């Protein structure tokens, strides 16, 4: 699997054994800007001010 | 382990097998106000917008 690991645009990296998920976390507020990105083995939860997306295409966040 | 696990204070839970840091994010331009808070196993890696505390006593996060 590869996905997004930084919150400028398509730099990516292979994911390492385990996590087989990409994530992207936003701001709950501002869902047009992802401040943390990269590979997952279980998807992160969402607090009060974060949401998380998890997705398992390459790329897909 | 107990960490903090909300963006508001003093609500905790205690850590699953495996989880033994406590971890705090937040915005790189915002120290004082935390997004996400919890457990977890390996700490998590800052990104250009966010930085990650991590640390190993109860509720250090």
């Amino acid at each position: 699997l590869k996905c997004h690991n930084k919150l400028v645009p398509f730099l990516s990296k292979t994911c390492p054994e385990g996590k087989n998920l990409c994530y992207k976390m936003t701001l709950m507020k501002m869902p047009k800007i992802p401040i943390k990105r990269g590979c997952t083995d279980a998807c992160p939860k969402s607090s009060l001010l974060v949401k998380v997306v998890c997705c398992n295409k390459d790329k897909c966040n």
